[PDB]
């Protein structure tokens, strides 16, 4: 149906992301959405804030994606509605 796209640091996606939201940060963008998905895809994209969302949903856009829209709220707004999640492994040598 669609595919959703997280835009944030990878550090804070393993931290916990949309369950299925496939990992794409900023500077990667459309390097690996290029290279991955189809332009006719309908994708959904929700990054750290109103302001990162909308830079990447106008970089795909500008790409040639056909269907890009944001995730309002992001993920916030995802897991007040009860949204599912994942979180992954990694280490911190804090
Ligand atoms: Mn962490
Ligand atoms: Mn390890
Ligand atoms: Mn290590």
């Amino acid at each position: 149906a669609f595919t959703i796209l997280d835009v944030r640091d990878r550090s804070t996606y393993n931290d916990g992301h949309i369950m299925g939201a496939m990992a794409m940060p900023i500077e990667d963008l459309v390097d690996r959405a290029s290279s991955s998905l189809e332009k006719s895809r309908d994708i959904y994209v929700y990054g750290a804030g109103d302001e990162q969302t909308s830079q990447a949903v106008n970089l795909l856009r500008s790409a040639g994606f056909e269907h890009v829209s944001e995730l309002k709220g992001g993920l916030a707004a995802w897991k007040a509605i009860g949204g599912p999640t994942e979180l992954e492994h990694h280490h911190h040598h804090h």
